[PDB]
């Protein structure tokens, strides 16, 4: 089980998504480009480690790219296991995916929110404080940890 993330013009991505149906395929955008979110099997490719909830097709979508040192991986997975049991009770949270890059220790958490206000409330949570701290302390030898926010066309 995988997530494919492809960025480009709306026209390009709309042509691309017309080869496919199903896989919770979702077109998103920011102020200058579009982004295609695609669940499939076999741009950028990520293995899905965990999925909660389901996409409602409105609001905002947040991509948190997190580089982890070897020793941080088991610890991070256990934090995420414990925190994920409460995602159903997180206000305005539709869906979350924990995913990993094929070629590196780069993890990507994708969260689908009813509104940016709910996402920003969640940023006060212990899970978000830890994620942010991990992003903050990243060894940039590996690339940058970053958070990207998208809306719906």
């Amino acid at each position: 089980k995988k997530v494919f993330i492809t960025t480009g013009t709306e026209h390009y991505l709309r042509q691309l998504m017309a080869n496919y149906t199903g896989g919770n395929v979702t077109l998103l955008q920011n102020f200058s480009q579009s982004l295609l979110y695609q669940e499939s099997t076999g741009g950028a490719e990520y293995r899905v480690l965990q999925s909660s909830g389901s996409i409602k097709g409105f609001g905002v979508v947040v991509f948190e790219y997190i580089h982890l040192r070897d020793e941080e991986i088991p610890i991070f997975l256990q934090m995420y296991q414990r925190a994920s049991l409460h995602f159903s009770e997180t206000p305005g949270l539709q869906s979350t995916k924990l995913t990993k890059a094929m070629n590196m220790n780069k993890f990507l958490i994708i969260s689908f929110w009813d509104s940016e206000v709910f996402f920003h409330d969640w940023k006060k949570s212990p899970l978000s404080k830890e994620i942010t701290n991990i992003m903050r302390k990243n060894n940039t030898q590996s690339g940058f940890s970053h958070e990207d926010i998208y809306h719906y066309p």
